[PDB]
């Protein structure tokens, strides 16, 4: 089997990506945020939200006594883009966004007594290749597959680097950056591939080297972060993932007015100082095709688009 979903940003910055998901029968259709970044499936449930109701599903069922963390748990059909899964775990909670639905490692799912599996790791079981991609658009709609790579979705050739999940997150080390026209400096950075997370979290070094190239851009402790005169062309950033390179245009760097008509706007790129990891967000993952190999030994692949 396989399914394709057409992903759509939120609002005019990308602030996050909304896909239909198919819940219950008769179906019932939320708008999730996909997020690689963690491992539940959890829904608004019986202020602009829509809801699930699982009493108007025939084929959902309490899951007795479990919770996540909190709420209760039901299981239920859920499909995704024609890709149906039976007994998925949905997590009951209390405008855009409708839930989420997780796609890290089933590992850090919240679930307890009884830990769950994720709607990626119950659809291996009949997924034609156990894969699934984030195609993500930059002020456009993208596509998330699962269980096949799209060959006509992207240029030249896909990437694949090592993953570690021992956090239970899809974390890999990039092999570098270059700031604009500048040289690539080969350094080892580990990070996640997030999809749930909008920006762009690398160290202060990093960063610190991006912004320094942008005419009175300051870190502001006021705002909480960097912030750069809207009258800015930004230059472009590039990553590396083995010996390729995927290049993230300036334009998506750019978050627009820190407040509503301010000449200050909020730079794309941040410090993870204070996170405790780095994280490869949206405004990364945006410029790739990029590849969640769920295969006995998982890992990650890059393609330029
Ligand atoms: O776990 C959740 C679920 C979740 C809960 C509540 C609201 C949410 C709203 C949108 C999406 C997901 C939401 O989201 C995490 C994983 N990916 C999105 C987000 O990470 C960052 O914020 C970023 C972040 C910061 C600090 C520490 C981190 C440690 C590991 C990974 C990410 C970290």
């Amino acid at each position: 089997s396989t399914g394709s979903a057409t992903t759509t940003p939120i609002d005019s910055l990308d602030d996050a990506y909304i896909t239909p998901v198919q819940i219950g029968t008769p179906a019932q259709t939320l708008n999730l945020d996909f997020d690689t970044g963690s491992s539940d499936l959890w829904v608004f449930s019986s202020d602009g939200q829509t809801i699930y109701t699982p009493s108007k599903s025939t084929t959902a069922k309490l899951l007795s006594g479990a919770t996540w963390s909190s709420g209760d748990v039901y299981t239920d059909t859920v499909s995704v883009g024609g890709l149906t899964v039976t007994g998925q775990a949905v997590e009951s909670a209390k405008s855009t966004i409708d839930g989420l639905l997780g796609l890290a490692f089933s590992t850090l799912n919240t679930v307890s007594p009884t830990q769950q599996k994720t709607f990626f790791d119950n659809a291996k079981a009949s997924l034609d290749s156990p894969v699934f991609t984030a195609d993500l658009g930059y002020h456009a709609p993208g596509t998330y597959n699962f269980g096949f790579i799209d060959t006509t979705a992207y240029t030249g050739s896909i990437t694949y680097t090592a993953v570690s999940t021992k956090q239970g997150f899809w974390e890999w080390t990039s092999t570098g950056y270059a700031v604009g026209s500048g040289t690539f400096k080969s350094t080892s950075i580990d990070g996640i591939a997030d999809t749930g997370t909008t920006l762009l979290y690398l160290p202060a070094t990093v960063v610190s080297a991006y912004w320094a190239q942008v005419s009175g851009a300051k870190s502001s402790s006021s705002v909480g972060g960097y912030v750069f005169p809207c009258s800015a062309t930004l230059p472009s950033f590039t990553f590396g993932v083995g010996s390729a390179r995927i290049v993230i245009p300036g334009d998506y760097i750019d978050f627009g007015p820190i407040s509503t008509g301010s000449s200050s706007c909020f730079g794309g790129i941040q410090s993870s100082a204070g996170i405790g990891i780095n994280i490869f967000g949206d405004v990364a993952l945006k410029a790739a095709f990029v590849v969640f190999n769920g295969a006995t030994t998982p890992t990650l692949g890059f393609a330029s688009k």
